C-alpha cells in the first residue's frame, strides 16, 4: 500500500530517512532474546508511512538499518524500547542510541492510570484507534500476511506524534530532565537484560 | 576517639577532605524522607577515620559538607546510595554527584549470592567484621551514644577499600561500563523517589 | 447547562451556598497528593445543580470555597472523603470539617456486599444511574470537555440524597453513633495520610 | 509480694486508685471476645505495684474496677487497647474512656522500626527488660501460678513510664494532636470489632 | 401468585407441610450471623410452590416453622445448609435436623467441576434455568419486591428434584454412606461456626 | 454420522486402524485417575473420522483398543497425553507407547504465547475452529448425547494435521531431538503421576 | 525395656488389652497412604507401657490388632487420628471406631494458641517432655533402632492422660457435645481422604 | 593432601579413571550458565580421593575430563545433575551421559521428607557428616583456598556410596525403572534449560 513498504533483509536505501528521529518496533518469536530470534523490524521516518523489514533466520547484518541505529544524530523512538533495544543489539551487534521511550514518558506523565500500552495512549493522547492483534502470530513464517504488515506498521506510524505530545506533557509537569536521564540509561538497562539481569531491578534494595 | 570525630551541624573545615573520593552514609528517623528527618551524616576521607555530624531538627544548611556534595571532582561513595542521595538532597537542596554505589557494584559482581548487605560484603571482600546494630535507635535523640557513633562510623570507614576491591571485580568480569552507567543514573533514581516513584521500577514493563 | 456551572479558580460568591451541608468531590493528576496536584473541585449545595471549579497549577488560594470548608456549621459530604480531604488540605491549607462520608456509611449499612462504589450505591439506594468514565482523563488539561464537567458534576449531584438514605439505614440498623465517631476521626485519618501513614492502618496490631 | 496484689473478682476498694491515670491489661482464653472469656484483669495505679484480678466464668460485675473504667477523669493506659477495650466492654458492659494507647503512640513516634511490642519498647524507651512468656497459658485455670501473676503484672507496671516518654516523643516530632484523635476514636474501633468489623479497616478504600 | 405465598413472621398453619422433606433457604443482611439478622425464610414442601416468610427485626419466635425444623421425621433440604442452619439456629434457638445438603452432595458426585452453585447444578442436573440476582438486595427492607419474592422462591422450588437426582448419583458412584455422615455432622459444623470456628476447618492438620 | 462411529466397550475390529499413527483422547469423571473412572475413549486413524467408545463402570478389558496401545509400530498422538496415558494405563493395565504430544510440541515451538489449548492451536495452526464445551458434562451417564459425541470426536479429528504442522515447526526452529526425548519420557511422567508424584516436578531443585 | 515391647507383624495376644480405650499411632514411608506403606503400629493400653509392631511390606493381616480396631466397646485414642485412621483402614481393611482425637480436642479447648502438636500439648497439659525426632527416619528399614522404638512409644504412652485432661477442659468450656460429633465424623473424614478428597474441606463453601 | 589432588585446566591423565562410574560436581560464579562461567570441576573415581580442577576464564577445552564425559561406558554421578550437566555442556560442548542423579533418586525413595540436600542425605543414608559452606565464595578467584578445595571435594567423595544405597532403596520400593527413565531424560532437561526453558516444567499442563 502507499502507507506500508515491505522489504526483505534491509531497507533498500536511506532516501526516506534524512530525518532527526525514527520510530522503531520489532517482532520476534517470543520474549527471550537468546532463544527467540528477531523476525521483523518495522520503522517509520515520521511522515505517515512505514517500512516493514522481514529478517531471515541467521541474518547477522542489516547495513542500512544499522546505519540509522548507530547514527547519534538520529533519535530512535520506541514504545517500551527496553525490549527492542536488546533484540536489535543481539541481532546486529549495535546498541541503538540515543533513544526516546514513549512508555517511560507515559509513566512519568500519565500519573492517573496504570495503563501505559500503545493502544491506550494512542487513543487518549492522539485520538487514534489502533487495532490490537487478538490471535498470536508466528512472526517467523516464511510469508507474512497483509494483516501482519498492518499490525507491525501501526506500531510505528504514530510514535512521532506520541513523542510530540509526551514532550509537551513532560514540560508541563516538570519532569523533562528525569525522563532524559532515563532515556540515557535505557541502553544500559537493555544491555543488563542481555547480560543476565532481565529479571532484576538493579536499583532495588533487595 | 582517634578514629571518630564528632561534630554538631557541619564539618568545621575541609582540611581533612583534600581527596578524590569520600565515603558517606546517613541516619534518619525512618525510611520515608518526606516524614523522617535527617539526623546524622557520617563521612570518611578514606584515611581510616570518620566524621559523625549530628543534624538538628529543621537544619537547612551544612555548607562545608555541601561543598563536598557539589564538588564534581570528588566521587561520593555509598552502600545503597539510592536512599542516602534522596535524604541528602531533601535536607540541603543539592543532589550529590558523581557517585559510586558498592551495593550496585556488589549486585553486578557477586552473582553467586543474594546477600549484598554491608556486613556481608565487608566480611567476604575485606576480611573485616563490622558489628550490626541489633536494637533500633532513635537517631533524633539530643545525645548520641558512643555506641551509636561507632555504628555510624563503621558504615563509612571501609567503603574506600570496598570500592577498590569491587572495581577490580567489575574489571575482571567485564561490567565496568554498565556499573558506571548505573552510577550516572542513580541520582535520577533518587530524584524520582522524592518525586513520587519510590515504589515503582521506572524501567519495568508493568 | 442549567445543571452545571463552570468556574475558574473559585466560586464567584456564596449566594448559592446558604445551606447546612454541601457535597464535594475533586479531580487530581493521580492518587499521590504530594505529586499529583489538585485540578478540579466539584461542589453542590444539594439543590440539583453543581459548580465545577478548575484549579490552576500552583494555585494556593480559593477564598470562597475555603470559607465553606472552614465553616463548622456546614457539613461537607463526600464519597470516600479520606482522599478528598487530604487533597483539599494539601492544596489550600484548611482541613475541612465536619464531614459525612457516604462510603463509610455504606460500609456500616450495606453489610451484604463488598461493592461500595458511588455508581453501585446510587443505583441501589437512589434508583439513579450515573455513567462511569471509561477512558482515563488528564484533568490538568487547559480545556476541560463538557463530558468531563458532566462526570465531575455526577459525583456531587446526588450525595445529599445518598446521605439522607444512609442516615435512615444507620438509624435502622443501630450504628449512627459509630458512624459519627468515624466521621469525627476521618480528618485525622487524612492528616495521617499526608504525614506519611497513607499505607498503614494505624489501628492494626501489626 | 509487695509488688503484686492478687484478688478474686474485683478490687477490694479504690484506696490505691486516687490517681489521674491507671494502666490496664487483660488475659483471656484467646483472641475472639465472643468465644473467649475474660480471665484476668491486671491494673496498676502507676506507683510500682500492680493488682491482678481473677475473673470467674460467667462473672458479669466488677463494681470497683468498673468505677475506674467509667471515670472520665481517669485516663486508662493500654498497650494495644483495641483488644482490651473490646474484652472489658463485652465482660462488664462499660466501654472504658478516655484512653491512651502506647502501641498507637509507638507507631506514631518510632518511625524507624516495625517492632512495637511491649517488650521491645520497654527495652528501648525505658531500659527495662520484661520477660516474655514462652509457653502458652490456660488463663481460665482455677489456680493461677505466681509466674502467671508476674507476667500479668509486668504488662502494667511500666505503662505510666512508657506514656511519659511517648508523650515527650509525640511532642518532639509534632504528632500529639493526631495521637489524641486516635485515642478518642479507639473506643469506637473496639466497638466496631465487637459489632462485626474486627477484620476490616473501616477507613480503607476497599 | 399461585406459585409463591407470602407471609409475615410465620407460616399460618402446616396444612401444606404434611411431607417427609422440606426445602429451605434464608435471606439475611449479610454473611455474619451475629451481626446480620435473619430477614426472610423461604420454604417449599416440594409440590411446586413456595412460602416466603418475612422475619421482623428482633423476632424471636416462629412457632409453625420451628415445628418443622424440630421434626426429626422431616428432612430439611438446603443448598449449602452450613450457613442457613447457623442463621436459623441463631434466630429461633433450634438447630434443624436431620438435613440433606445438595451442595455437599454435588461436591461428592460432580467430581469433574469446581462449580457447585445452585444455578449451575439446576441447569446441568434438572435442565432448569434459574435467574441469578445481579444487584445486591437490602433484605431487611420493610417492603419486599415481587422480584425479591421470586428470587427467594427459586432457591427452594427445585431442591426436592435436585435431591432426587443427587441421591441417584450418590448411589451410582458409591458414596451414599459418606454423604449421609456429612449430613449428620453438618448441624455440628454450623454450631461450631456460631461458637467461633467459622474460619477454621476443624479437621485440618494446621 | 459418517464422521463419528459410536461403540460400546471396544472397537469392533481394527479394519480402520492399519495405520502408522492414531489420535486419542479420553473422557473421565474428573482429574483424579484413582477416583474418577474412565468413561469414553475417542480415537481417530487420521482419515477424517473418529470412533467414540463408551467405557462401562468396572470395565477392565478393551482388547482391540489395547492392541493399538501396545503396538510399538503405531504412534499414539495426544494433546496433553500426560493425563490420558495415566487414565488409559490405570483402566486397562497397558502404558501406551510410543507417543507424540501436541501440547509439549506446542510449548517447544509456539514460544510467543502461553496459550497451548487444543482450540487455540487448531485455530492458529490449522485454521480449524473447534467449539469448546461450555457446560460441564457427566461423562458417566448411561446415554451420551450427540453433542457429547461431537465434542469427543473434535478432540481427535485434527491431531494428525496438528502433528504434521508441529513436526515442521520443530524442524524449523531446531528442537526435534528435544521433543522426541520428551515423548520418550512422557509415559514415565504418567507412571509417576499414578504412583504418587502427580503434584511434583521430579526434575525441580525443590 | 520394661516400657516398650517390640513385635513383628502383630500383637502376640490381647492379654494386655482388656481395656476400655487404647492409644494408637503409626509410622509410614510418608504422607500419601496410596504410595507410602504402613511400617509401624504403636499402641498402648494406657498402663505406662507400649507395644511397637513392625509391619512388613505387603502385610495384609494383623488379626489381634484388628480385633481391637473393630471392637466398638474400645475407644481408639489418636493425636490427629485423621491420618492414622486412613493408613490403618488402607492397610487392613477395617476403619477403626469409635475414636477420640486429642488434636481435635486441643483445637476445641486450647483457644489461645495455634500450636497443637503432641510435644507442645504434653508439656502444657501433662508437664511431660517428649523428645521430638530431629532427623527423618526410614521406617521401612528391616531393622528399627531402639531410638526409633522410643520415639514410636512416646507417641502413645501419654494419650490416655491427655484424653483425661482434655475431657475435663471440654466439659469446663462447654464443648463436649461438639467434640463427640467431630469424633463420630472423623472415620468418614479419613474415608473421604482415601477416596480422593484429601485436599478438600468437604464443608467449605468453595 | 592424600585425599585431594589439585589441577589447573584439566586432569593430567586418566590413570586414576579406569572405572565404571565417576562422581562429578562443579563450582560457578552463580546459577545462570550463560552469565556465570564454570570455575571448578571436582571429580572422584570413587576410591576415596578427589580431583579438583580449576577452570580458567575463557577455557574452551579440557580434553581428559571431556573423554570421561563422552564415554558412554562410564556413568556420571551427580547430586542434582540438572545444573552441572548444563554448565559442563555449555563450557566444553559435550552433554555428559549416561548419568545417575542422587537427588532424583532421593526424591523417589525418601518419600517421608522434603529435605533432599547432599548434607542431609549423607547424614541419613551414610552416617557421614559433611560441613556446609556458610559464607559465599568467589570461585573465580585466581587462588582457591584449601578450605574451598575441601568443600569441593566433599561434594564428590561420597556419591558412589550414596548411589549404592539409593539403588538398594529404589529396588526395595520398586521404582528402579522410573528412576532410570528420569536419568535418561535428564540430559535433555539440562539442554532445555540452556535453550530457554530453565523456568518451565515442560510436562506441566500450564
Ligand atoms: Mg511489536
Ligand atoms: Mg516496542
Ligand atoms: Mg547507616
Ligand atoms: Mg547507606
Ligand atoms: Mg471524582
Ligand atoms: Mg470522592
Ligand atoms: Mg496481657
Ligand atoms: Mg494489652
Ligand atoms: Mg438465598
Ligand atoms: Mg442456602
Ligand atoms: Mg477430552
Ligand atoms: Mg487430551
Ligand atoms: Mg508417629
Ligand atoms: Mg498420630
Ligand atoms: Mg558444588
Ligand atoms: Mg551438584
Amino acid at each position: 500500500s502507499m502507507t506500508i513498504r515491505f522489504h526483505r533483509n534491509d531497507l533498500p536505501n536511506l532516501d526516506n530517512y534524512q530525518v532527526d528521529a525514527v520510530a522503531i518496533d520489532t517482532e520476534t518469536l517470543g520474549l527471550n532474546p537468546h532463544r527467540d530470534r528477531l523476525c521483523v523490524v518495522q520503522i517509520s521516518p515520521g511522515d505517515g508511512t512505514a517500512d516493514v523489514i522481514q529478517i531471515e533466520a541467521g541474518q547477522k547484518k542489516a547495513p542500512n538499518l544499522v546505519k540509522l541505529l548507530k547514527d547519534r544524530s538520529i533519535t530512535k523512538i520506541f514504545h517500551f524500547g527496553r525490549f527492542d533495544l536488546a533484540v536489535l543489539a543481539h541481532a546486529f551487534g549495535t546498541m541503538p542510541q540515543p533513544v526516546f521511550c514513549t512508555k517511560i514518558a507515559s509513566k512519568l506523565t500519565r500519573t492517573y492510570t496504570d495503563r501505559h500500552g500503545l493502544k491506550e495512549i494512542c487513543s487518549e493522547l492522539l485520538d487514534v484507534s489502533i487495532s490490537k492483534q487478538q490471535q498470536s502470530s508466528d512472526w517467523a513464517a516464511e510469508v507474512l500476511s497483509q494483516a501482519q504488515l498492518e499490525y507491525a506498521a501501526s506500531d510505528v506510524l504514530y510514535l512521532h506524534r506520541l513523542k510530540a505530545v509526551l514532550e509537551q506533557r513532560l514540560e508541563r509537569d516538570g519532569r523533562t530532565k528525569q525522563a532524559e536521564a532515563c532515556f540515557k540509561f535505557l541502553p544500559t538497562r537493555s544491555e543488563l537484560d542481555l547480560m543476565g539481569w532481565a529479571e532484576s531491578d538493579i536499583f532495588a534494595h533487595s
